[PDB]
């Protein structure tokens, strides 16, 4: 029933329903023992899930003499946690329990990329390094940012400009968890996992749309007392996160430390994060990933890289999940009312992208669905990139 | 006439005289090649040393094209510095460049250990990490501080509680720096020098105590123009520093993240870091492992393990070089005027100690000079350190 997957030569990643409730704190007690644990996660989600774990947690510790002890640290939802401060007070916190967080902490990250960025930061300096696992309750982080030990934090200037590789000990994807997602943070995960079969196949791409509409509908579904919202769709929505997680373990696998082919997962990125360092808080990592994509996908075109063909199809497939596709979208004004994105401010966000090779930047360019021009970004011209941004 | 050194597979250490004037500047652009290099030092040696080493720098990078540019930050001397503020601070200066410096940045740590950890530390987290090399300054560095790429800042309750272990692609040891080091600096630095031969060689440990007043006389003496305050001494100072650089690559090498053998490293520090939280900045890092090493020979005696006469020897040795033993030095006294150490709170700053084992405090025991009672720190009681502080 548990699907597991290896990643960087070890089976880290297990994924199944239910492993929240009856599964991780056992597996913690016994897989990385420890004296201290320490669970971090925001408002929103602490109130509704941390409850049922301090009960299974002290269950588990019971049988342990001397029992471990669960510290609980719940910080403010969203992108402005992903600070430098934030990083500060979970580690001053951390420093100030009786005894002392000590080396063998063992953090664990409950919530999306926020949390799990954050704390697995905090983890990787705490005392210059502690294990910690990764419990991603958003479709976005267990399709993504769960994956791949990448973690950071932002700065005014920018997204994830200081942070390190650090590899979570374990990553428990329990899909329950996506019954409270609301639908705008569903449909803003899915912008990673339509990005993810670009870069890697055709059919999962077609598969992806398939089955926009029957997705669709279950998410925004109104759910009666005692039903599943994903009632019908469990197969086919564990197939498409599995699809995802695979490819990322592989990619992961295959250059950590972004040599070369983990470019290839920042698709959509060198242009998302340039308008997301300026359209955050308001609009999401996904929304900006999808605009990102589209214009990445024209640059390629404008380069007699890519089909126009294939760009409208990659265009109609954000639109059939309901992502927004152009900086001229309607949320987008609306939402970030009284903030424009000018292509002097995006060309200079960009020269902070960390693919870029000295003054030259780098962008993963795709030949076709499911098949990347390079396996790495490839280095392309100023003008060529302003061009598809007028 | 260069010594080169190997650790952790790459032979990364080169030492000898005047590598600085005409060595550095052109194995960097080689070695390291890269459209950016970043220089950190502090204001009282970035204005000694920094003149002759741009004007190498453009000499080397006139050769190439596009010629890399050299930028340079001047950060105020001190265990002040280490701090989150300095490093947020360098990060902040090294992204708000134009074009702003990337993945290919070359760090160089010109300095002491105060420098060589934050620039470290700054080095393994920018961009999630770039490269650096060190390039040490005061004897304490070329000795201990620049080798085995642990990096860390302080927070207010406590020495090196933040940091990464981020090894330097090159450590360049150039005697000549020692030319202009102060008295009281490089008294400091053969404390770590003298812990180095006590957990590895008698032998070593006894050339220490032959040489001392050989040692102490140089570096006291007025220097008259044209000669060099080293002048018959170079090769007893070179094998001095080469014996403890060697061994600590050897110790690095087989265990870099301190999961046992690097423990010993620590030999002193248990008691000298929980002194250093309480009389930092006026008291050195030598001075404190100082008293650090007696306190810690003590309570080897205290538990049956090590000899009496072993005990003396350390604080002959320690005296007979200048450094402290004992909290009730004169010097300690006038230096910290205002300020005391009581067992509770040094009891209470060794709960944050790095080596423990959940609340299990762990300090290394010399079973005799150049043998340490185990390969690893060991457990002992409080009660046991209690009566040692006492
Ligand atoms: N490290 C990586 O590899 C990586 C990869 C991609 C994206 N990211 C980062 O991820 C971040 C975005 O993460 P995200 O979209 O998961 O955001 P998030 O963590 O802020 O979570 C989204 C929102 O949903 C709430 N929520 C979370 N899980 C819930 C659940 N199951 N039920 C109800 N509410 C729930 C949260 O409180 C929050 O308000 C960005 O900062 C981005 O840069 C990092
Ligand atoms: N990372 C490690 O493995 C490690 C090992 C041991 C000690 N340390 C750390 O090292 C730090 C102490 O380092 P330090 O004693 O080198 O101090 P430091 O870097 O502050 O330098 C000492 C002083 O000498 C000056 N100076 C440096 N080189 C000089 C030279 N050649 N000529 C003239 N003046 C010079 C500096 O400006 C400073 O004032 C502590 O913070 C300690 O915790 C770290
Ligand atoms: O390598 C990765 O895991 C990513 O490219 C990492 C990026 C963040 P980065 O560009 O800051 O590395 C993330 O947004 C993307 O979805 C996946
Ligand atoms: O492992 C090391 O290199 C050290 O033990 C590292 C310590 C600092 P740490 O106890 O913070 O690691 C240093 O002071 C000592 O001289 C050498
Ligand atoms: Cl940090
Ligand atoms: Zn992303
Ligand atoms: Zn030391």
């Amino acid at each position: 029933n548990p699907t597991k997957i290896s990643i960087l030569g070890r089976e880290s990643i297990i994924a199944d329903f239910g492993l929240w409730r009856n599964y991780v704190a056992k597996d913690l007690i016994s897989d990385c023992s420890s004296t201290t644990y320490v669970l971090v996660t925001d408002t929103n989600i602490g109130s509704i899930y941390t409850p049922s774990f301090e009960e299974a947690f002290r269950k588990r510790a019971a049988e342990i003499t001397p029992s471990p002890r669960l510290l609980i640290y719940n910080r403010p939802p969203g992108e402005v946690s992903k600070s430098r401060q934030t990083k500060a007070d979970i580690e001053d916190w951390m420093l100030s329990q009786n005894p002392p967080c000590g080396r063998d902490t063992v953090v664990i990250a409950l919530g999306g990329g926020v949390i799990g960025d954050l704390t697995g930061f905090v983890a990787s300096t705490y005392m210059r390094g502690v294990r910690y696992v990764q419990v991603p309750t958003t479709l976005l982080a267990m399709v993504d940012s769960s994956i791949g030990g990448k973690t950071a934090i932002d700065t005014p200037l920018g997204k994830n400009l200081i942070g390190a590789i650090w590899q979570p000990t374990k990553i428990y994807i329990d899909l329950e968890f996506l019954e409270t997602l609301p639908v705008r943070e569903f449909i803003n995960g899915m912008a990673e996992v339509i990005k993810t079969a670009a870069i890697s196949s055709e059919e999962e791409f077609t598969a992806l749309e398939e089955n926009a509409e029957t997705i669709l509908k279950a998410v925004r579904r109104e759910v009666t007392p005692g039903e599943h919202r994903f009632e019908g769709t469990e197969e086919i929505l564990k197939a498409r996160i599995l699809a995802s997680a695979r490819h990322k373990a592989y990619v992961v696998s295959a250059d950590e430390r972004e040599g070369g082919l983990r470019n290839l997962l920042n698709w959509g990125h060198s242009i998302g994060h340039a308008i997301e360092a300026i359209l955050t808080p308001q609009i999401l990592h996904g929304e900006c990933v999808a605009i990102g994509m589209v214009k990445e996908a024209e640059l390629a075109r404008h380069l007699g890289i890519l089909k126009g063909v294939a760009v409208s199809r990659i265009v109609k497939c954000l639109a059939a999940y309901g992502l927004p596709t152009s900086l001229k979208d309607a949320r987008i004004r609306k939402l970030t009312a009284g903030k424009h994105c000018s292509v002097d401010q995006l060309m200079f966000n960009m020269a902070l992208d960390k693919k870029n090779d000295g003054p030259k930047k780098k962008i993963v360019l795709l030949s076709a669905i499911g098949t990347p021009y390079e396996t790495r970004a490839s280095v392309v011209a100023n003008e060529d990139i302003r061009v598809v941004l007028a």
